RNA sequence: GAUUAAUAGGGACAGUUGGGGGCAUUAGUAUUUAAUAGUCAGAGGUGAAAUUCUUGGAUUUAUUAAGGACUAACUAAUGCGAAA
């Protein structure tokens, strides 16, 4: 390996809305700030598709309701 | 002084029924393309392959947008229309 392609990459934890748990569910990957990019910024507008795999409790057997985040 | 009133036909009327028609509306993924992000070396296609596309970054991934079509699944020895 020369140069690992993710060295610049920082992490994010999503964290869910009012009726969904707190806990952090996924985590995504972005682009170090480069003084134009600003890396907070680069992630406005991205989509996540989950589960409930977002209500602790009442998860488990709703595996088919997909919510766009 | 006017025959009945055809399980003849025309008309009226009443609750329906239909994927019948004409206008408007309106959705939905999909193909194709574009944009904005990603990532990389292969994608396609075939019996094998080669023409093609690919580092000017394809195929692939996410989010939108444009543009013409088309109405899946439910969909059937079911329906409507004179047939198409
Ligand atoms: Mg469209
Ligand atoms: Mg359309
Ligand atoms: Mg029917």
């Amino acid at each position: 390996r020369t140069i690992d392609p993710l060295s610049r990459k920082e992490w994010y934890d999503f964290r869910a809305p009012i009726p969904f748990s707190s806990k952090s569910f996924g985590k995504t990957l972005v682009t170090k700030s480069s003084g134009n990019r600003i890396a907070s910024e680069e992630i406005k507008g991205r989509v996540v598709e989950s589960t409930l795999a977002d209500l602790k409790d009442n998860s488990n057997d709703k595996a088919w309701r997909k919510v766009k985040l």
